[PDB]
């Protein structure tokens, strides 16, 4: 059939990389006519077309060497997409689940999967090992706060700690 996800990311990574670009995230998307692999990627500087264009040459190249068999597909290299980003305590509630980039006041940054807001603290769902350590940061310590837009599904694990903490919505 279709490479998996994994297959797709050990087959394009390191070019890539070789060409100055990191893989964000991959979909084998099998349920289209026809089906689509959709490649996330960025750069230092995000991706413009001509960027867009080489990496999809590169990709559609790299994944002809791959076996795959009768069944079509269609590729697509595309930027991260933008969500919004988080002003007060009735956004991170509605917010929770959502994985987020959060800036601190201390300067330092976090990404984390937002939980509910307890108080005047705010979950956050981190990964950590094969674990997960579920933290509050006060909302008066995080000076942004930006919701990723998600192409793969969340790890179910973390998605259940981030839904059944505190309160949101």
């Amino acid at each position: 059939d279709l490479p998996s996800q994994k297959q797709v990311i050990e087959l394009l990574d390191g070019e890539f990389a070789r060409a100055g670009y990191e893989i964000d995230d991959v979909v084998v998307n099998a349920a289209t006519r026809p089906a689509r692999i959709t490649i996330v990627a960025d750069g230092d500087k995000g991706l413009d077309l001509d960027a867009v264009a080489m990496l999809s040459r590169l990709a559609s190249g790299l994944l002809d060497t791959v076996d795959t068999g009768d069944t079509p597909y269609v590729l697509e290299v595309t930027s991260p997409g933008v969500d919004r980003p988080l002003t007060t305590e009735k956004h991170f509630r509605r917010a929770r689940g959502r994985k987020a980039e959060l800036s601190l006041a201390d300067g330092s940054s976090l990404t984390a999967r937002l939980g509910g807001t307890d108080g005047d603290q705010v979950n956050v769902v981190v990964a950590q090992g094969k674990d997960f350590a579920v933290r509050q940061i006060p909302l008066r310590e995080i000076t942004k706060a930006v919701v990723q837009v998600e192409f793969s599904p969340p790890n179910r694990r973390e998605l259940e700690l981030a839904e059944q903490t505190g309160k949101g919505a």
